[PDB]
């Protein structure tokens, strides 16, 4: 059995060096895993520009199965997004300076897409290997819940047979510094989506437990 | 212009004998505020039923804005919601004993509802007058996200000339006496509830700030 | 039966433009209650001479008991401090420049000092009235913790039997407008700060629970 | 020259089966690292006893360092203790059923005990290796501010040429699996925990820094 797994990562932004989304990810690049066979790309966190490298991403590719991963600097727990907003609302500017307010992302598009993924699925089997998870219900309004929604949007309108989400994870520990801030190793984030490509990749369907 | 302002507040959710959202709501009863006249509601903790209630309160008032108020413990600032979404989702039961899981509200309703009122307009007059407040991206999964999706619907295809929001509010201080969480008094909420009807009477169109 | 009870707050640092334990004890300026007759004092966010201004507020006014009270950013509970700590280690400076590193308060002193207020009886007495309130075991180690390790000393060497304390507030809803942190209104922390000097100068004793 | 380290991590508390403070330390058990030799103990959750068995294992060992380590759930960071506090104030009751209120650990003893070890000093080299690490102000005042507070005072009276402390840790992930709370990973925290044996080995000095 075999199903492509495109896994993205945003470089680094707004002060920090590292965007743990990027180093946890590109370990994974080429790995087989059950029926899993990862490719790694990565994204800059850059409005507009980050869904046109998206698409080439797709188009080299292939993939059966797409997860976008970002960092939520703040958060204690690896987040599965259920909701993509329509949305760019920007407190701070992106790595190329736009700072979007009040705009669409799609004019005329729905006001939300859900995940494609079976995310509660990817949530009970992270936490069977003993690593904290949970669902979240806002990815944010910022570059990560912009990749998220154009994501969804070329899924529906251009790749139907796609299953596409988005997994947003904490800082890890060298980035909580000079901040105190939760983390979670790098290690433990790198398994943790591994474990989430393998389960998207053999699970079809979500479980009902919630 | 005056404007019809409803007002509703949930009933004590087993937990406490009291529902802040509508001790709030119940002394706006009645207020008159510039062009505002409000009349206030309450409305059930319950799925389904507490929609059934909000359209006969639609039917007998002939409101021509709906503010939609609950509880959400833990928050640190008076919150309107940008986004309903369609799904029932429930961590507890309500005070009926229903537990909907993983359930839509409207089969085949759109995946998501923005809000109809000015929240960024009411977030900035509720801060001029010395109290938090912010705009939130979800409104949970539980009874409240279900009155506010319920209620955009409902508007949508019956009520289109109705301005329709949902706002989230703190505990007040009397219920963080065996918990520490954050609060707001009651006198602030009630105030800041009152200008946001009166914000939302006065102007339809939105402020473009975040 | 009369105590005369001196209050004191202290004036605004950081960036802040009120502190309210100076708003919240001028309004108690001479309210008798009880037993208790209160004045009120301002101390300067400076340190060495916050301790000279407390020594000339012992000599003006002669106080049965002293309770002086800061602000806490950040918490969520009106907290009487049990212990004041040998130290001055600023992290920012003062009003005027001082930023005292690793600093013994008093060459010789002891490490700590206990509270002479009756803190359990008084956090039990906020909380009946509806307000949350409980005890901290740290002052921090800026201007407040010096002021309360001051009082101490000053107490245990010169004035015996006087009965003082540190109660330390939060931020009140008007500074957590840019920046989300808890609060309590005004009205809460003034009518906690008049409950204080009663319960203290009710009984010299106090209950044993937590 | 080697300087004899012994590091002690608590059993079993409240349904669990490991103590990560334990399980942190046991590994440490015979390490050697630049001038540092490790031996680990493990002290019992209970008030009194947890004394006892301390003064135990200083007549056995002959330690030139004892730096005693518990679990503090919740925090974010390694915290080396400043300060240890004359009194056992019980929230819960301790692995053997007693729950003290208000009571002094040593009657007659100081307020208060600085720590030994040269804490700014640790949380400068720990976090040189990339880990978060604080200097705390309270270590609480349940069994783990009882052994602390008890170590000092047996260093004082009895064994004035050894340098003591303590340091509590946070949750590893496998303990915020059911509730959220912020966690540090074992291999982390063991890192962390070697680097402060060797440091307190190697320097009497600690340095100034905010």
């Amino acid at each position: 059995m075999e199903k492509k797994v495109l896994l993205t990562g945003f470089d680094p932004f707004g002060g920090e060096t590292v965007n743990p989304s990027w180093e946890a990810v590109k370990r994974l690049n080429g790995a087989a895993e059950g029926p899993a066979s990862i490719v790694s790309e990565q994204v800059p966190t850059v409005f507009y520009k980050s869904l046109a490298v998206l698409r080439e991403a797709i188009k080299k590719h292939q993939p059966d199965i797409i997860i976008c991963v970002g960092q939520a600097g703040g958060r204690m727990q690896i987040t599965p997004e259920r909701v993509a907003i329509n949305l760019n609302e920007a407190r701070i500017p992106d790595n190329e300076g736009n700072q979007p307010v009040g705009e669409d992302i799609s004019q005329g598009g729905p006001a939300a897409y859900w995940t494609g993924l079976p995310i509660k699925r990817i949530v009970e089997e992270i936490k069977k290997e003993g690593i904290p998870a949970a669902v979240s219900y806002t990815a944010g309004t910022f570059v990560c819940n912009h990749l998220f929604y154009g994501l969804m949007d070329e899924i529906s309108r251009h790749h139907p047979h796609i299953r596409g989400g988005f997994i947003h994870i904490p800082y890890i520990p060298e980035q909580t510094l000079q901040k105190s801030a939760p983390s979670l190793s790098l290690d433990h984030i790198t398994k943790a989506l591994k474990i989430a490509a393998v389960t998207a990749a053999v699970h079809e369907d979500d479980i009902e437990t919630g």
